[PDB]
This record gives structure tokens, C-alpha cells and sequence, in this order.
């Protein structure tokens, strides 16, 4: 059914768990052991089986302690090479087997970033992190790559005493390396199910903070104790998740926030949320973002996608239980207006894919497409919207949420497809089907561009924000003296955000303009990323080369793409700045996260 997979789809065998032993080495950038896989085999005379690989050397594969034969197939670009197994007794229908494979990782594999120390805080250490999503956990450990197949697992990793290893799993036991006095042992056991991508790994120097009862935050020795801080709400938020949908049956929530250099967004894997360092804003007024990767665990984690084309059952759902989580911090409105943003950024991926594109569908074909190429905002917000809409049109948030639970206690620990969702949709509502029947389905679900309906949304709290844009767009000389610093007496940070993103919209203002908005807002004092981010932005492509070296820290001093990258393509946009931007890049490069390395060189034609 996955057409992202080689390997033996869950209906002729399903693995049920999986004990990892390994060893990390930085100076060879490998992780060498052994991948122990639980095998149920669903049909009489299962006599082989196949598993993803990718760049992975096999030295052998036993079964009830003898090496049986394997064969690996050749290498279709992105899916990586099937690798064959061989059984050597015939399996009935529900008998469970063990196959032990010894394997060692690439270099260059797609799921491990090895980081230098140059790449990190400490400037002293080396740092590992995973992503395996989507499909990359075969460029690991040998093993059957989709969300249809969900297994428990524990594991064991061994590495440099002076380092930690973290995994998505509950911390169980360390101990000294029993062979190597060198190194150290972590011991890790993930009772829940999980597909095979949600499987994380850290290795690096990481210290703790414990800001609640099940939740440590981890992170190195520089940036440990200003998380604690930013997130010492997590508590809070993760008992609204409990009294939306049930009680957190993870049993443990831990936080990694990653180096500076981390280009990416936060991860959802299970009992450790990565963050992103561009969170901490010092007043605490983005940890509401962590908010996703909370949702996940109890929407998308324990209902999953069961192929990459239903992608949007994962995120569109969490989505919906996130905003609701901020809905009860700052308010129904708000709600509201982080939906009205959602709607927003659907609108700019549609334009810029293009409203005929197939990647704007909520159901896409994956097929020969490689999933990391397809990724964007459209499963995101465009499963919102439809879940948002089926909440207007079937009579509240309360009763939708109704919905939410039954469908999570469902189908929990479990995979399914879009049309699983929409048949138990129409058997909880059954109802309301007058209704129901009314939705244009083909056109939510398989048509492109835009969905044909838009939910109602609450305008206030953007109805001031583009009040004040509209002001500074539309000012004139004679008008730059009437502003005053009582504009912000009722806005939040995150409407200044959006005030600064639909006034950066505009394209360059008159100088004056924004140094007077510097003199009466002082938006130089905020750290707050994502609004000094367009604050930088708005100074620079406006021509004020005060602005050149705080552009370019900022540039520099977080390794996220979404920043960085913009801010030296606008940089070097300014012809006043470009040299300088362009020998900045030869400077910090090495630091640099080896992907913003290339990309912001690209950018830069170096
Ligand atoms: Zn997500």
C-alpha cells in the first residue's frame, strides 16, 4: 500500500518491536551494532521478507543463532536498496520470529547530522542528532520504513563517557561500558507503539533542568538554564492537552532544546520535544509555539498516517488540538486569530506551488515524488481548515472536540487512511448526515488550490493590526509627528508580529518612516526572533545601514533557514551592505550548520 516503501507491507508481516544495540563514533561518523527485530508473520508459508536499507553495510543477519542468507537489491534513488532475508523455516499464520541484523551506518547517511564542535555551543564537543522523517529512518537501522507498521522498542547506546545519549523512550539505566571504560551505556524502553520515523537519537554534552513534575529540559551547558526559564510552562500547557483529550499516556515529556545552529522547526518525537533555540525570547512569549509538538502526542502520534499521501490525517488533526490549547491561554479570539494565519500561510504556499499544482491537494500521490521534496504548509493548514469548517458546519467547538476524542480512542496505537477517517466520521455524526452530505468531498480532498469554502473567522485582534500597518503605509512627513508609543497599549506580541509582517508586506518605506518607528516603539530592544526578524528586514530592504550590523548578528547568531537566509538575501539585495554580508559568511561559515553553509553560499554566489 506505501509506495515510499520497499520493504514487506504490514499485510504479509508486521514487526512488533525492535531492541537496538549500537555504539557511536565521531571520528568515523557511524553508528555499528546490531537491529534485533520482532516478526509477526499474518499469512501461512511466509518463507522471506524484505526491509528498507539505505547506504547501510550489512556484515550479517541471524536468525535463532545461526547467519542466514540475504541479498541486497539495487538502489532506487531516494527509496534506498530492499534487502532480502531469507527464512530458514516456513512461518505460520500469527508466529513470531527474530531476526538480528549487524549493521553499520554511512557517513554521509541522510538521518544522522554530526555536528562539529565549531557547530555548537560549547565550542569544545561534537553533537549527533537524528531526523529520520520521513522516510530516512532506513539510512539507520534496517527495518520496515512506514507509518503503517508501529512497534515498541528499547535500546541500548553506547558513547564517549564525557557525552550523553538521549532517544525518544523513557531514560531506564547507565552504566559504564562494560568492554570500553572509555564509554558509557543509556538504556532506553518506548512501551507505546510507534511507527519507525518517530525513533530520535542525541548524542552530545547536554545537561537537565527538571521545570515539572514528568518534565526535564535538556540542552548545553549555555543554553539549560534560559530554556528552563522560557519553558517552566510546559506543565501547565501539557494538563490543558490532558483535559482536551484524556490523560498523557506517554509517561514522560522531556524537552532538547538543539545547538544554535539547528536550521529546522521543532520535533514531536516522542517523551523528547526537540525546540528550536529561535523560542527563547527571554519574557517567555513564544514558548506557546511548543504547543504543536504537545498535540502531536496526543493526536498524529497515537493516530497515524498509515502512507505519506495521507500526511494530512497527522498534522491537520494536531493542528486543530494546538490552537485550541492556545485557545484557552489567550482566549477564543485568538484562537481564532492564529487560524486566520494558518489561512494566510495556506494562501502564499498555494500561489507560490501554484493553484493546478498536485502537492496543494489534502490527498496527495506520492509515488514516484520524493517526500522531502513535496513537504510544505498544505497538509498543515488545509486539514485545518476542512476540520475547522466541519466544525462550524456541524454545530460548535464543543461538539467537534466530542469528535476528536471518540476518533483518537479509536483508532490510538493505530494506522489509517483518509477514507478510515471520513467513514468514522459519518458514524459519529450520523445524526447530522443532511449535513455532511452537503461538503463537496472531491474538492477538499483531491482538488487543488484553495478549498472551496472559508470558515468564519473572528477579526479583531487582526483588525488592529492592520488599523496601525495601514497608518505607517499610508503616513506622510507631516504625519510621522502624531505617532506616539500608546500604539502598542493593547497588542500582543504576537499581533506586533503580524503587524510587522503585513507592513514589511509593502515593500520599502520612506527612512524617516522607520527611524521615527524606531524612535516611538524602540522595536530595536526586543529579542523576540520572529518580530526582530521582520523588524531587521523592514530596516534593511528600507536603506537604513544602522540596521547592517544588528541584520547581520541576528544572521549569524541562530542557524534557523527561515531567518538566516532571508536576512543574507536581503543583506546582500543591499548594495551598501553586500561586501560585508559576503565576507561575514566567509567568517562564520565553519560554525555554520553545514546545509545553511552551502545554501546561504548559493544564495551569496560564492
Ligand atoms: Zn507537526
Amino acid at each position: 500500500v506505501d509506495t515510499c516503501s520497499l520493504a514487506s507491507p504490514a499485510s504479509v508481516c508486521r514487526t512488533k518491536h525492535l531492541h537496538l544495540r549500537c555504539s557511536v563514533d565521531f571520528t568515523r561518523r557511524t553508528l555499528t551494532g546490531t537491529a534485533a527485530l520482532t516478526v509477526q508473520s499474518q499469512e501461512d508459508n511466509l518463507r522471506s521478507l524484505v526491509l528498507d536499507t539505505k547506504d547501510l553495510t550489512i556484515e550479517k543477519v541471524v536468525i535463532n543463532g545461526q547467519e542466514v542468507k540475504y541479498a541486497l537489491g539495487e538502489r532506487q534513488s531516494y527509496k534506498g536498496s530492499p534487502m532480502e532475508i531469507s527464512l530458514p523455516i516456513a512461518l505460520s499464520k500469527n508466529q513470531e520470529i527474530v531476526i538480528e541484523i549487524s549493521f553499520e551506518t554511512s557517513p554521509k547517511s541522510s538521518a544522522l547530522q554530526w555536528l562539529t564542535p565549531e557547530q555548537t555551543s560549547g565550542k569544545e564537543h561534537p553533537y549527533l542528532f537524528s531526523q529520520c522523517q520521513a522516510i530516512h529512518c532506513r539510512a539507520i537501522l534496517p527495518c520496515q520504513d512506514t507509518p503503517s507498521v508501529k512497534l515498541t522498542y528499547t535500546a541500548e547506546v553506547s558513547v564517549p563517557k564525557e557525552l550523553v545519549a538521549l532517544m525518544s523512550a523513557i531514560r531506564d539505566g547507565e552504566t559504564p561500558d562494560p568492554e570500553d571504560p572509555s564509554r558509557k551505556i543509556y538504556k532506553f524502553i518506548q512501551k507505546v507503539p510507534i511507527p519507525c520515523y518517530l525513533i530520535a537519537l542525541v548524542v552530545g554534552a547536554l545537561e537537565s533542568r527538571q521545570i515539572g513534575p514528568r518534565t526535564l529540559v535538556w540542552s548545553e551547558k549555555e543554553q539549560v538554564e534560559k530554556s528552563a526559564y522560557e519553558f517552566s510552562e510546559t506543565e501547565s500547557m501539557l494538563k490543558i492537552a490532558e483535559d482536551l483529550g484524556g490523560p498523557y499516556v506517554w509517561g514522560q515529556y522531556d524537552l532538547l532544546v538543539l545547538p544554535p545552529s539547528f536550521p529546522y522547526g521543532g520535533m514531536e518525537n516522542p517523551c523528547l520535544t526537540f525546540v528550536t533555540p529561535t523560542l527563547l525570547a527571554g519574557d517567555k512569549s513564544l514558548s506557546n509555539v511548543i504547543a504543536h509538538e504537545i498535540s502531536h502526542s496526543w493526536t498524529g502520534n497515537l493516530v497515524t498516517n498509515k502512507t505519506w499521501d495521507h500526511f494530512w490525517l497527522n498534522e491537520g488533526h494536531t493542528v486543530y488540538l494546538e490552537r485550541h490549547i492556545c485557545g484557552r491561554l489567550f482566549g477564543e479570539k485568538f484562537r481564532h486569530f492564529n487560524a486566520l494565519g494558518g489561512w494566510g500561510e495556506l494562501q502564499n504556499s498555494v500561489k507560490t506551488f501554484g493553484e493546478t499544482h498536485p502537492f496543494t491537494k489534502l490527498v496527495v500521490d506520492l509515488t514516484d515524488i520524493d517526500p522531502d521534496v513535496a513537504y510544505s504548509s498544505v497538509p498543515y493548514e488545509k486539514g485545518f481548515a476542512l476540520l475547522f469548517y466541519l466544525e462550524q458546519l456541524l454545530g460548535g467547538p464543543e461538539i467537534f472536540l466530542g469528535f476528536l476524542k471518540a476518533y483518537v480512542e479509536k483508532f490510538s496505537y493505530k494506522s489509517i487512511t483518509t477514507d478510515d477517517w471520513k467513514d468514522f466520521l459519518y458514524s459519529y455524526f450520523k445524526d447530522k448526515v443532511d449535513v455532511l452530505n452537503q461538503v463537496d468531498w472531491n474538492a477538499w480532498l483531491y482538488s487543488p488550490g484553495l478549498p472551496p469554502i472559508k470558515p468564519n473567522y473572528d477579526m479583531t485582534l487582526t483588525n488592529a493590526c492592520i488599523a496601525l500597518s495601514q497608518r505607517w503605509i499610508t503616513a506622510k512627513e507631516d504625519d510621522l509627528n502624531s505617532f506616539n508609543a500608546t500604539d502598542l497599549k493593547d497588542l500582543s506580541s504576537h499581533q506586533l508580529n503580524e503587524f510587522l509582517a503585513q507592513t514589511l508586506q509593502r515593500a520599502p518605506l520612506p527612512l524617516g518612516h522607520i527611524k521615527r518607528m524606531q524612535e516611538v516603539y524602540n522595536f530595536n530592544a526586543i529579542n523576540n526572533s520572529e518580530i526582530r526578524f521582520r523588524w531587521l528586514r523592514l530596516c534593511i530592504q528600507s536603506k537604513w545601514e544602522d540596521a547592517i550590523p544588528l541584520a547581520l548578528k541576528m544572521a549569524t547568531e541562530q542557524g534557523a533557514m527561515k531567518f538566516t537566509r532571508p536576512l543574507f538575501k536581503d543583506l546582500a539585495a543591499f548594495d551598501k551592505s553586500h561586501d560585508q554580508a559576503v565576507r561575514t559568511y566567509q567568517e562564520h561559515k565553519a560554525s555554520m550548520h553545514p546545509v545553511t553553509a552551502m545554501l546561504v553560499g548559493k544564495d551569496l554566489k560564492v
